[PDB]
């Protein structure tokens, strides 16, 4: 999961490292590896740049995201 060049602030499901970057500077001690999908599913819906449709996440896109997380952790 690398940067990706969109041009808008707005992020989709598959920016990866760019949800995972803002999980972790949002909440900065929280240990990724405790977090649950149902619940980061939500804290990320809620993100000021999250910009796509709650339906459309699914685990492997999740896991991407959380493993970034891990790492920027």
């Amino acid at each position: 999961s690398h940067h990706h060049h969109h041009h808008g602030s707005g992020l989709k499901w598959t920016d990866s490292r760019e949800i995972g970057e803002a999980l972790y500077d949002a909440y900065p001690d929280l240990d990724p590896k405790t977090v649950r999908f149902t619940d980061m599913h939500q804290w990320i819906c809620d993100l000021e740049d999250f910009d796509d449709d709650p339906q459309a996440s699914n685990e492997k896109i999740l896991e991407a995201i959380l493993l970034v997380w891990l790492d920027e952790a």
